[PDB]
RNA sequence: GUAGU
């Protein structure tokens, strides 16, 4: 459908981890898992991950407030997008 | 080191 079940978290500091992430946004309701984008060409994740739900009633309360904070820094929540915009027409953080 | 493994 139009959204996944699931949050892309964007502007991470290079401190904070998966376990900091999926630790966290339990404060809103339960989380099922998370994960940032790591490359192994330099051991640190690229500045965003995801994190999945036990219900998209949480997404949406956790998208709602948009911006939120982890490690005294500010994060971008969002709707994970369903993975046909890493099409080169979607890439550049695109949506239809 | 903000659009995927």
């Amino acid at each position: 459908g139009s959204h996944m079940k699931k949050i892309f978290v964007g502007g991470l500091s290079v401190n904070t981890t998966v376990e900091d992430v999926k630790h966290y946004f339990e404060q809103f309701g339960k989380v099922d898992d998370a994960m940032l984008m790591f490359d192994k060409t330099t051991n640190r994740h690229r500045g965003f991950g995801f994190v999945t739900f036990e219900s998209e009633d949480i997404v949406e309360k956790v998208c709602e407030i948009h911006f939120h904070e982890i490690n005294n820094k500010m994060v971008e929540c969002k709707k994970a997008q369903p993975k046909e915009v890493m099409s080169p027409t979607g890439s550049a953080r695109g949506r239809s």
